[PDB]
């Protein structure tokens, strides 16, 4: 039962939930992962892994990967989320050096990450075994751009880093720009390629109605992760989410500031309900009659499926993790998942 301030009835009504038929493998094989890298203390592996819930925001969002690639990506999510956290604690620690040197080793790692696999920071070490196999399934050139958009990710890392240890809330437009890199827009995007096993060219991925619709998916997913997670992140004084650039810029109220970020979200469902026709129409262009056209038109559908399975797959995940769970934490600024 969805709290009513973030009830979507459209998402409910009209997105009905996919889940990966390899989904409960994942979920143990990653909970295993994060054991075997050490990237959670093994006691909060057994008692918030699994209530965690991200395997399950990745197998409901790339359905048709193959289990391998799937694996990679949930791999890869999960530890997302976990150097989110270590990110979070060395800004509420005041650990400038120790952030200042991870950024720089994933940089690196992220270039070369079979040079990293044993690596003395698990974090980097989990990193590289993620990215290394993730590089492994489609041609040098898509993991060339996977590089270049999570060195756009890292650094705005290390702008909210600095946002938040010298006190400044970005502006509206700002924070906008920002949000499309620390919620990593375009890693999730590149990633839809692998899982339906074809590298679009530039022509296919930036036509404009395959360009739009990624982007609305996206919007919505940070933009509902904003509207979800202000409870905690308050409660945590990070500073970053459109609700906290609303009241501080814009001058709303809280109150005022969760309805407009809400309504953000549903004409983002609504935008991309319309621009779902046309990169749809575009899908059917692409199969011409040739071999190569029925590839990528079967490619681009499948990916414009994601696109539309992730409204689902992160909307319940909101409300089914634990990790915005504040309500139930004996201190709300310090989840008791994180390594504090
Ligand atoms: C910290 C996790 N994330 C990506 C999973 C940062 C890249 C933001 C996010 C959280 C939840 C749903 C959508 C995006
Ligand atoms: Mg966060
Ligand atoms: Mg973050
Ligand atoms: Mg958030």
């Amino acid at each position: 039962a969805v709290p009513p301030s973030l009830r979507l009835p459209v998402i409910e009504a009209a997105f009905p939930r996919q889940l990966h038929p390899y989904w409960p493998k994942l979920q143990e094989t990653t909970r295993t992962w994060l054991l075997e890298k050490r990237l959670m203390p093994a006691d909060k592996v057994e008692e918030y892994a699994d209530g965690l819930c991200y395997t399950d925001l990745m197998a409901g969002y790339y359905l048709g990967a193959p289990d391998e690639v799937l694996q990679a990506i949930a791999d890869y999510s999960a530890w997302s989320f976990v150097w989110d956290d270590r990110h979070d604690r060395d800004i509420v620690h005041g650990r400038a050096g120790a952030w200042r040197r991870l950024r720089g080793l994933l940089h690196t790692a992220l270039d070369s990450p079979g040079d990293h696999l044993h690596h003395e920071d698990t974090l980097v070490a989990g990193f590289a075994d993620s990215v290394r196999r993730l590089y492994a399934f489609l041609p040098a050139t898509w993991n060339a751009r996977f590089a270049r958009h999570f060195h756009t990710v890292i650094e705005a890392y290390d702008r909210e880093f600095h946002n938040r240890t010298r006190g400044i809330v970005p502006g509206v437009e700002e924070y906008l720009e920002l949000r499309r890199l620390t919620s990593a827009h375009w890693i999730w995007t590149d990633l839809l390629e692998p899982s339906s096993g074809c590298e679009l060219p530039d022509a296919v991925r930036k036509h404009p109605a395959y360009r739009r619709a990624a982007l609305l998916s996206q919007e919505f997913a940070a933009w509902y992760n904003d509207l979800c997670s202000l409870p905690k992140e308050i409660a945590g004084d990070e500073v970053h989410n459109l609700g906290i650039s609303l009241i501080t810029h814009h001058s709303l109220t809280l109150e005022e500031a969760i309805g407009e970020v809400r309504r953000r979200v549903e004409e983002c469902i609504t935008e991309f309900l319309a621009v779902e026709r046309d990169a749809l129409r575009f899908a059917d262009e692409l199969a011409d009659g040739t071999v190569r056209g029925k590839e990528l038109s079967g490619a681009v559908r499948a990916n414009v499926g994601n696109m539309r399975n992730w409204f689902s797959s992160v909307y319940w995940f909101h409300h089914e993790s634990g990790r915005y769970m504040v309500d139930s934490w004996d201190d709300r600024s310090t989840p008791p998942y994180v390594n504090n």
